[PDB]
Parts: C-alpha cells; sequence; structure tokens
RNA sequence: AAGCGCCAGAACU
RNA sequence: GGCACCAUUGCACUCCGGUGCCAGUUGACGAGGUGGGGUUUAUCGAGAUUUCGGCGGAUGACUCCCGGUUGUUCAUCACAACCGCAAGCUUUUACUUAAAUCAUUAAGGUGACUUAGUGGACAAAGGUGAAAGUGUGAUGA
C-alpha cells in the first residue's frame, strides 16, 4: 500500500522542469526530508511528479495534507507509488 | 591579428 | 532550451509526440603575403559529421601602366626573363618556434557547447643565405 515515494499528477504542464522541482520542494519539505524529486515533461510523464521521502510517515502526512491542494492554478492529485524507487530499493 | 569577420540556409539545443 | 496550439490525467528511476513562432549554439587549424588601376571562382598545406551553405574582407593570380634590377663595366634605345625596398635560369644546401585534430582535465552554462591548461607527434608552399654551371644586341666613352 503506502510507499516512500509519492505520485503526484494533475499538475500544470506549462511549468518548466527545474522551477516545478524547486516549487514542489517548497511545500513537501515540512513533512520530512526529501531525497530526489523526479520531473519529466515528455508525452507519458508530463504533469507528474515523484517525490522520494526518507520516512514512510513523511509520505503519509504529505498525501493527507496536500491532497486537492491548488498548485499552479491546478488542484493536486496524490497517490502512493506502485513500486519502490531506485534510490530506496537499491 | 586576416584560414579572417559575420549568420541567417542546415544541424544540434 | 523558450512561447502558442493540437493532443495527452499519464506509475515512472542514460535521453524520448507533433506543428509553427522565437531564442541560443556550432559555423577556418596554422604557415605565408600590400607600388597603383581594372578584372576575377585569391596562395599553402594539417584535419575529416558542417573547415557544409550564405554574406562581407583580403596583402593572390592575371593584365596594363608606373618605377627598378640582372644579361659582367657604364651611360641610351630596343631585346630577353624577373622584382616592387626585392629582382636571369638550373642540379644542389641549411635556415624559416606550425597550430588544430588526438589524448587529457580544470573553469563556466538547463543544455547544444564555450574558455583555458597539460601531454606528445606530424607539414606544404613560399621566402632567406650558400655552393658548382648556363644567358643578349645595337651605338658611343
Amino acid at each position: 500500500r503506502p510507499n516512500h515515494t509519492i505520485y503526484i499528477n494533475n499538475l500544470n504542464e506549462k511549468i518548466k522542469k527545474d522551477e516545478l522541482k524547486k516549487s514542489l520542494h517548497a511545500i513537501f519539505s515540512r513533512f520530512g526530508q526529501i531525497l530526489d524529486i523526479l520531473v519529466s515533461r515528455s508525452l507519458k510523464m508530463r504533469g507528474q511528479a515523484f517525490v522520494i521521502f526518507k520516512e514512510v510517515s513523511s509520505a503519509t502526512n504529505a498525501l493527507r495534507s496536500m491532497q486537492g491542494f491548488p498548485f499552479y492554478d491546478k488542484p493536486m492529485r496524490i497517490q502512493y507509488a506502485k513500486t519502490d524507487s531506485d534510490i530506496i530499493a537499491k
């Protein structure tokens, strides 16, 4: 079920790679320490974000609080990642 | 310090 | 890389849909070279995705004019080939810091790439001395 990494979608696709990465670190920093925020603007990966929390409890409070939150005019949709990311698994 | 200057076709970002 | 649009609500850990508009980046590595006017596709090699393509410059070549050398003095007009602070032709003889590519590893940038250092090697043309040979007449001191 719950995972170290959280999946964020329904984000504004117009916003560039580096800005959004720094902008999402502005909010998810309070819940706990972040290891790496993966951002891609490709066809299958745009308007999406993977945030790696070192604590699982950090990822849970993040989903509970930032769900539905309006970020760049768009309300956020957050779920747990299907599998563990490559920095925590290995 | 004159195989040197420039950039807009092309290519890459 | 950026802005608009069409399209995408999509679960990944070296990049990763299209069109148009805009911006950025690449875009010659050294040697050598200027009496003047015209003309023109301006010399030499090194390298090897573009050193391609475009445009500008240019000391080249050619030609004529101009001023000169050499043809054993030296004045003058031809004739012959040259030179534009150098200068007949051939056979030889040094000198003339090649740089980039390559490998490498530091700085800067979102990136394409950029700036600099280090390591080692390789030229061609030309010109600059030297050595032996071979090149005019006509008229006058």
